């Protein structure tokens, strides 16, 4: 498989 | 399998 | 403050 | 303050 | 303060 | 101040 | 102060 | 299998 | 102060 | 298998 | 102060 | 198999 | 002062 | 094997 | 000042 | 087998 | 095997 | 078999 991406940016 | 990517930021 | 929530699931 | 929470589950 | 929170579960 | 956690589960 | 935990499980 | 990765930044 | 808690464990 | 990779940066 | 806890279990 | 890795940094 | 510990079991 | 990987720092 | 606390155990 | 690795510091 | 290593440090 | 390594330091 190739890519799973999950980001969380709390300012 | 390639690349699973998790982040969370928190300022 | 109150609540600051993030999460994240990968399956 | 209160609650901060950051949590990454990766089944 | 009051609660911070950080966990990360890799099944 | 009250709570720091940080846990880290690798199955 | 009140509690720092850190804590890592690796199985 | 490739690369699993989960980082949580609390400023 | 409070409690410092560290434990890492490795099976 | 490859990498498996979590931290936790409490500041 | 109160308590200071580091512990590493290597199975 | 290759690297497992857990960091848990309080500042 | 309080209760410093440190433990380190290898099995 | 090759390489399993726990630390945790507390300033 | 209270207890320190050190030890090591390999089987 | 290889490395296994595990490190607390408390400053 | 190889190498196991746990050091615990307490300033 | 390699090494086995342990230490704990209290300053």
């Amino acid at each position: 498989s190739g890519n799973n991406f999950g980001a969380i940016l709390s300012s």
